[PDB]
């Protein structure tokens, strides 16, 4: 079922007037969405924007004839165009490329990844399996440790004879630790742009920097660097700076101010999981992600009352490990806590099970709109650790351009910053400051991206979230659903993001390394932090008691 007829709107909308103009424009694009509705070819993304039209067409009359008796009818049409979308998105499907996307820059790949990746390429032999990476960009972690390392002893030897004094705590020491990272964040990118450099191969760059300012050695980064390139391509890993990823030239300079200035990495990857997806389709995923589980292996041993569902997947995980060791050197620690007579009902239900393939369930033949853009859920969050789309989607358009758009607004406010500011507190005040004057539409905006300097190196500062991460997909599926462009703002309920839901059957999301990986720079973890950081580079040791 789609659309209401043309004779249907004319008959519920009907009063002793003639039609108004703008009425006969909302009853012909009805009729032509729905003789496009009817079509062999029936294209999501035409009859997508043939409801665009219809959508302004109504609201055109809405705010023209703001008592009309018709419009009753046609609120009830506005609302049934939202649906339609959501019809149109989950039954114009067409075959998924079958293409697997993991991405790592920045480094080396871990080997338990390695582990992992294979898990899915032998389920899924009728899929290409990519490991993404930067050829380019592997001495990037080594940089922003050397960086990290060096402002933490900065600090600490500046304070040293003060970090028992009372005034002096972890929240001062990492106010003072950010000045000096923004200052060795904007040492390095001088260099970057001092002679010819910005035109040497980056990787060079970087090499000879670490050399000169932070006592690294030729052979040990060149051994990184081949030891690693080694690895990925053992693993038939592609290089991004070789098969046209950074393309657009807007979505370069975003990748690499993530890359190079902030140094996060994180963000960076968000970037580039989202131009491979849109240049090739299938599905991206997180290195920490398994194969889901089939349905019925476990279902008639009972979950024990207290246990959670996240640790009842983390079990059934161990379980299959500690009795086929597909991954070898999986832990085992839930499942030996546990009763021997649950151990034996968990044991028996792998043990039956013959085939790796009888276990996991394969990606299959995937169907799925070009309108669409699947995203997985993980404590009933959208998280942009899986994603499924067809190539040049249209979501995934609506994703780049969110992306594009606050880049757009977070880099005007921070040049201006920048040449107003005098050091990085100031800075930052004046990046606020200028957020709030020009965007004070946007205030819940403005709040979400207020941190964006200290990500990833201030407690309790996590504005990518809504400038890379799933915050922009939460906006992109809102402009898709009620038909707006660039929305900073959403206004969409937890029912309609369920539709865009990646099916719990095919990932296992609570694995070992996803859990260690989980984590959440909050106050008490940087207070532990602080607390390591002082007795590795000083003497002293922190009191635990204040003295009066």
């Amino acid at each position: 079922m789609g659309l209401m007829s043309k004779e249907q709107l004319i008959i519920l909308a009907k009063n002793s007037s003639p039609k108004e103009g703008e009425y006969k424009k909302i009853l012909e694009l009805l009729d032509e969405y729905n003789l496009l509705n009817n079509s062999v070819e029936k294209n999501s993304i035409d009859l997508y924007l043939k409801l665009n039209e219809l959508s302004k067409s109504i609201d055109i009359y809405l705010k023209k004839y703001k008592n009309s008796k018709r419009n009753n009818a046609l609120y009830q049409l506005k609302s049934d165009l939202t649906k339609e979308v959501i019809e149109i998105k989950d039954t114009n499907l067409k075959p998924l490329e079958k293409n697997i996307h993991f991405v790592w820059v920045g480094g080396m790949i871990n080997n338990i990844s390695i582990d992992y990746i294979n898990q899915w390429k032998d389920i899924n032999s009728d899929y290409e399996t990519i490991i993404w990476y930067d050829s380019e960009a592997l001495l990037v972690n080594i940089l922003k440790k050397a960086i990290i390392d060096s402002s933490n002893k900065e600090v600490l030897t500046k304070y040293e004879s003060v970090l028992n004094d009372n005034s002096f705590d972890s929240n001062k020491f990492y106010r003072e630790r950010m000045e000096v990272i923004f200052r060795k964040q904007k040492e390095f990118n001088n260099y970057y742009n001092t002679n010819d450099n910005y035109t040497k191969s980056l990787n060079d760059v970087i090499k000879v920097y670490l050399i000169e300012k932070y006592l690294k050695t030729d052979e040990e980064l060149e051994k990184y660097i081949n030891e690693s390139k080694e690895v990925f391509k053992a693993n038939g890993a592609k290089d991004i700076r070789e098969y046209d990823i950074l393309d657009d030239v807007e979505l370069k300079s975003i990748y690499e101010q993530e890359l190079l200035m902030r140094f996060n990495l994180a963000s960076a990857s968000d970037i580039i999981r989202v131009i491979v997806l849109n240049k090739l389709g299938g599905i991206y995923l997180d290195v920490d992600v398994l194969p889901g589980i089939k349905k019925h292996i476990f279902k008639d041993i009972n979950k024990p009352t207290n246990i959670s569902e996240n640790k009842w997947q983390m079990i059934q995980l161990e379980t299959i490990m500690k009795y086929k060791q597909y991954i070898k050197g999986y832990t085992e620690n839930s499942f030996k806590n546990l009763p021997s007579d649950l151990q034996e009902m968990l044991q028996e239900k792998v043990v039956e099970k013959n085939l790796k393939s009888d276990i996991f369930q394969r990606l299959g033949d995937i169907f799925i709109s070009e309108l669409d853009t699947k995203i997985a859920f993980m404590f009933g969050k959208i998280a942009n650790q899986v994603l499924i789309s067809k190539k040049n989607s249209y979501s995934l358009n609506l994703i780049i351009n969110q992306i594009k758009n606050r880049y757009n607004i977070i880099n005007k406010c921070l040049s201006s910053a920048i040449e107003k500011g005098s050091n990085f507190n100031n800075t930052v005040d004046i990046f606020i400051q200028q957020l709030n004057e020009f965007y004070v539409n946007e205030g819940f905006f403005v709040s979400k991206v207020m941190g964006y300097l200290g990500d990833g190196y201030m407690p309790d500062m996590r504005a990518t979230l809504n400038i890379s991460g799933p915050g922009i997909y939460t906006a992109a599926y809102y402009d898709l659903l009620y038909f707006n462009e660039r929305s900073l703002n959403p206004q969409i309920l937890q029912e309609d993001l369920k539709y865009f839901e990646v099916p719990q059957a095919l990932i296992s999301q609570q694995t070992e390394q996803e859990i260690n990986s989980s984590w959440t720079f909050n106050q008490v973890k940087s207070q532990i932090e602080y607390k390591k950081l002082v007795e590795k580079y000083t003497n002293k040791s922190l009191s635990l008691e204040h003295h009066h």
